């Protein structure tokens, strides 16, 4: 029942890369800033998805989650290539609240337990990348890139069954659109697992993120609507009040 909105920062090399093409002068990629305005807007949460390059990632995520963690007090995730539980143990003991797993969940769901007999169930989060092939909802790992022959149906009844806390459902099919969330998707998922489900990719207004909910999502995701301020998040949140949903305010 009580809902949250997440927003969701891409980053390179320490600084925050944008998903689409708007400008500001003093808008800067400097990650603890953009994390105060979303503190400071009332954004439940954030996530950093980083895409550095192999060979520096793994300190300069380290580096980043140092930051952000000492400066911004609403949880963070972090993911992006994490591949093995030393790397994700490392980040949640230097601040990170949560570390989000897709391409090593996949091939090793061991990994999600130990995280979560570490840290906490609510340390791990599993992202699930899916889209429809010959009439069947199936994970994606690699970025998108590789069909695993998964179905959909299976991976979220065995993510719970390892332990994770949550699940982001991201729909491949709505990567690239602004006209919502991936409903049929969200309602598919909904009976199969206790999770809470964060939806990710295709927001564009403020109605997307309630029928989100009405599907059965405990939390939406976006990047772009937030970061250009194309969506006033306060705003956001009393319209959601006034149509019925329990939301932070
Ligand atoms: N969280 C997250 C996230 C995940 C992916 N991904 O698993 O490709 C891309 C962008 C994101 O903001």
């Amino acid at each position: 029942l009580a809902k949250r909105i997440d927003a969701a920062l891409i980053m390179k090399d320490g600084r925050v890369v944008k998903g689409s093409n708007f400008e500001n002068l003093r808008d800067s990629g400097d990650p603890v800033e953009l994390g105060k305005f979303y503190s400071e807007i009332g954004i439940d949460e954030l996530s950093f998805w980083d895409i550095t390059a192999s060979v520096e990632k793994r300190k300069t995520m380290l580096e980043l989650v140092e930051k952000v963690a000492e400066q911004i007090d609403i949880p963070i995730t972090v993911g992006g290539g994490i591949h093995d539980f030393e790397t994700a143990s490392e980040l949640i003991l230097r601040g990170a609240d949560k570390v989000e797993f897709n391409t090593a969940a996949v091939e090793n769901p061991s990994l999600i337990t130990q995280i979560a007999q570490t840290f906490g169930s609510q340390a791990v989060v599993v992202y699930i990348a899916a889209k429809r092939v010959d009439g069947e909802f199936m994970v994606f790992t690699y970025s998108g890139t590789k069909n695993t022959g998964i179905l959909l149906r299976d991976w979220v009844v065995e993510v719970e069954k390892r332990g994770a806390g949550e699940i982001v459902l991201g729909s491949i099919d709505r990567l690239g659109t602004k006209s919502g969330y991936d409903t049929e998707m969200i309602r598919f998922v909904r009976p199969l697992t206790t999770l809470p489900i964060i939806a990710h990719r295709g927001a564009g207004k403020m109605e997307h993120f309630l029928e989100a909910f009405l599907a059965g999502a405990d939390a939406a995701k976006a990047d772009s609507v937030f970061h250009s301020r194309e969506i006033d998040v306060r705003e956001l949140k009393e319209y959601l009040k006034k149509h019925g949903v329990n939301v932070r305010l």
